[PDB]
């Protein structure tokens, strides 16, 4: 609904720690996600591979868990297959493949956190519309 505490608060790691994103992080997240991710994940979907969307439940069942800030930031640095067995930076934009995916060259740690925050917050605002 509105940017209330539960909407802005998401898991920071898989151990249970949480983080309450700021309104500024919320706005930065929308800007950055549109810039570097929307081309393939607009609205939470995943073009070319619909089943591996950005819905929170889908991320929670990924390996390692991607339903928390650290897990998503880690994915943006070193993306892996859903079972976490193989790294896929050559196909998936990441800091490790920033040479062939230029838009990733300009992302700071703070930017990565904001983008991760966007992914975890949106479904709480859009419900099923996300994904
Ligand atoms: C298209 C060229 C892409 C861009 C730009 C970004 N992502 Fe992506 N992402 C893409 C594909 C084809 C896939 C599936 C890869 C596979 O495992 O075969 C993904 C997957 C993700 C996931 C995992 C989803 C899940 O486990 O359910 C995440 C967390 C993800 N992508 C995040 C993400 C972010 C934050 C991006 C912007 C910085 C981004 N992706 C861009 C294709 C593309």
């Amino acid at each position: 609904a509105e940017l209330t505490p539960e909407v802005l608060t998401v898991p920071l790691n898989s151990e249970g720690k949480t983080i309450t994103l700021t309104e500024k992080q919320y706005l930065e997240g929308k800007r950055l996600f549109q810039y570097a991710c929307a081309s393939c994940h607009v609205g939470g979907i995943t073009k070319t591979n619909p089943s591996l969307d950005l819905r929170t439940e889908t991320l929670a069942l990924a390996t390692p868990p991607r339903d928390n800030i650290e897990g998503l930031v880690d994915y943006m640095k070193n993306p892996t297959t859903y079972d976490g067995e193989q790294e896929i930076a050559e196909v998936h934009p990441s800091l490790r493949s920033a040479d062939i995916f230029p838009k990733m060259r300009n992302l700071t740690e703070k930017d990565l956190v904001a983008i991760a925050g966007h992914i975890l917050v949106e479904p709480k605002i859009l419900g099923d519309k996300w994904g």
